C-alpha cells in the first residue's frame, strides 16, 4: 500500500570524472553512479491518477538545474534586483548528458506506460521504478530538443486546453532534425539553422491534425509570435556553451500545408534569465565552427484567445517557463510513499 507523497530525490548518471564539460562536472561530484540493472514491477491492475502540471519533481528538476546553470555558467555582469554583479566569464566546454532522478528508502516511483498518456488523469499500465529514464537538462523556448519521443500518435499536452493562458506542449512521436551552425570564417554573431522542409511540414500537418481532435475540428492556423521578449519571440537555446536565438518564422506559417528551411540566427550576449533573475552578459562567440544538431522532439504552443465566435483557432510559438521543459519529459512519473 501506497500514497502520493512528496520527499527529496537524488541523481544518478554516467559522468565521467575526468571530464572537463560542465554537465559532467556537476553530476560527478551531485549524482551516484546509474544502475546497470534497474528494477521495475507492473502493477497488476492498478488504477493511478496523475498531474504532470502539479508534479514536485518538476519543481526539483528545476533546482537541479538552476545549481548547475549557477556553478557553469556565471555570466561577465549579472543585471537582477538593481544591484551589479561583475566576475569572470571563462569560456565552458557544455554538451548536457542524461540525468536519472531516483527515490530514496520508503520511497517509490509510478511510471505511467499507457499508450497516448496525456499527463492527467488515471493511468491503467502502470510500474514502480527506483528512478526515471536518463533526462537532459536542455534548456530552451519554442522547440523541445532531444527529447524523448511519444512511441504512439503525437500527444497533445496542457493543463487546460480551453484556457488558453495555459501553455500547450506538443509531443512528436517522430524526429525532425535541425542543424544549426556558427561558421568559421564578416559577422561572428551571424549563424542559421537548416531543416528538411518535407520532413517538418508533414509533422506540422500531422501536429494540425491532431490539434483538431482537441478542438472539435475547428482550423487550426500557426502564426508567429505577437511579441515579447526575444527569447520567447525566437527559438532561443544553448549550443556549445553559446546562446542561439532562431527566427522560426519560415516553420509556423499555414502555407506548406519542400526544400531545406534555412533559419536565420544569431548569438547573443546579453540575456534575459530563464531563472527569474535579470539579465546576464556573457563573452563573444569563440572562433571556429559551432554546430548542434538537435532533434526536435516536442514543441511549445500558446492559444491566441478571442476566437470563440470564429472556425479558426490560432496556434503560435512559445515557451519561457523552464519548468514546462522538464514536465515533457516526466509527465509520467509521480512519487509515492511506501508502507
Ligand atoms: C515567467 C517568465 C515570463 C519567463 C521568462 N523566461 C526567460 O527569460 C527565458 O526562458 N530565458 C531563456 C534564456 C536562455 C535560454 Br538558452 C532560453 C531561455 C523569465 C521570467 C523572469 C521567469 N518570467
Ligand atoms: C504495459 O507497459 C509495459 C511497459 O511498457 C508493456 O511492456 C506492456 O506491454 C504494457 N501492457 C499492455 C497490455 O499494454
Ligand atoms: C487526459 O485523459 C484524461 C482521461 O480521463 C482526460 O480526463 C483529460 O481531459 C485528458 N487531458 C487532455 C489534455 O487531453
Ligand atoms: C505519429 O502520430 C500520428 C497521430 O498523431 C500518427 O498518425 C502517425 O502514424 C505517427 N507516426 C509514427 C511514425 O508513428
Ligand atoms: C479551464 O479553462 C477555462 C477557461 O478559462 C475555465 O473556464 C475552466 O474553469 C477551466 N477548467 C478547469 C477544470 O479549471
Ligand atoms: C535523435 O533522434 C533519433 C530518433 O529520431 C534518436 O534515435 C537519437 O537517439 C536522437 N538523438 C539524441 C536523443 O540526441
Ligand atoms: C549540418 O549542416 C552543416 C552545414 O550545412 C553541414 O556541414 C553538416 O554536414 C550538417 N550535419 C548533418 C548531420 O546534417
Ligand atoms: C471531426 O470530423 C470527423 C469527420 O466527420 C468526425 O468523425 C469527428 O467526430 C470530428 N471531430 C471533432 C472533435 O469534432
Ligand atoms: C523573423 O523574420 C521575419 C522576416 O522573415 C521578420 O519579419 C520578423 O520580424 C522576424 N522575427 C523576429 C522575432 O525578429
Ligand atoms: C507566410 O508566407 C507567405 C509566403 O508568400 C508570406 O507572404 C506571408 O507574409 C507569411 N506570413 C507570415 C510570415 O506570417
Ligand atoms: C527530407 O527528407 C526526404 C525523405 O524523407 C528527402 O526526400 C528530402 O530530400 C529531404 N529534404 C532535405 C531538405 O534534405
Ligand atoms: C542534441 O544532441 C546532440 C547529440 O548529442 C548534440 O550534438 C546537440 O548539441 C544537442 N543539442 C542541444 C541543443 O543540446
Amino acid at each position: 500500500v501506497w500514497k502520493d507523497a512528496d520527499t527529496t530525490l537524488f541523481c544518478a548518471s554516467d559522468a565521467k570524472a575526468h571530464e572537463t564539460e560542465v554537465h559532467n562536472v556537476w553530476a560527478t561530484h551531485a549524482c551516484v553512479p546509474t544502475d546497470p540493472n534497474p528494477q521495475e514491477i507492473h502493477l497488476e491492475n492498478v488504477t493511478e491518477n496523475f498531474n504532470m502540471w502539479k508534479n514536485n519533481m518538476v519543481e526539483q528538476m528545476q533546482e537541479d538545474v538552476i545549481s548547475l546553470w549557477d556553478q557553469s555558467l556565471q555570466p561577465c555582469v549579472k543585471l537582477t534586483g538593481g544591484s551589479v554583479i561583475k566576475q569572470a566569464c571563462p569560456k565552458i566546454s557544455f554538451d548536457p548528458i542524461p540525468i536519472h532522478y531516483c527515490t530514496p528508502a520508503g520511497y517509490v516511483i509510478l511510471k505511467c506506460n499507457d499508450k497516448n498518456f496525456n499527463g492527467t488523469g488515471p493511468c491503467k499500465n502502470v510500474s514502480s521504478v527506483q528512478c526515471t529514464h536518463g533526462i537532459k537538462p536542455v534548456v530552451s523556448t519554442q522547440l523541445l530538443l532531444n527529447g524523448s519521443l511519444a512511441e504512439e500518435e503525437i500527444i497533445i499536452r496542457s493543463e487546460n486546453l480551453t484556457n488558453n493562458a495555459k501553455t500547450i506542449i506538443v509531443h512528436l512521436n517522430k524526429s525532425v532534425e535541425i542543424n544549426c551552425t556558427r561558421p568559421s570564417n564578416g559577422d561572428i554573431r551571424k549563424a542559421y539553422c537548416e531543416i528538411n522542409g518535407t520532413k517538418w511540414n508533414k509533422v506540422l500537418k500531422q501536429v494540425t491534425e491532431k490539434l483538431k481532435e482537441h478542438f472539435n475540428n475547428k482550423t487550426i492556423i500557426f502564426q508567429p509570435p505577437s511579441g515579447g521578449d526575444l527569447e520567447i519571440t525566437m527559438h532561443s537555446f544553448n549550443c556549445r556553451g553559446e546562446f542561439f536565438y532562431c527566427n522560426t518564422t519560415q516553420l509556423f506559417n499555414n502555407t506548406c500545408i519542400n526544400g531545406t528551411i534555412t533559419l536565420p540566427c544569431k548569438i547573443k550576449q546579453i540575456i534575459n534569465m530563464w531563472q527569474g533573475t535579470g539579465q546576464a552578459m556573457y563573452a563573444p562567440p569563440i572562433d571556429g565552427k559551432i554546430n548542434c544538431v538537435s532533434n526536435i522532439t516536442g514543441i511549445l504552443l500558446t492559444r491566441d484567445g478571442g476566437a470563440n465566435n470564429t472556425s479558426n483557432e490560432t496556434f503560435r510559438p512559445g515557451g519561457g517557463n523552464i519548468k514546462d521543459n522538464w514536465r515533457s519529459e516526466l509527465y509520467k512519473y509521480k512519487v509515492v510513499q511506501i508502507e
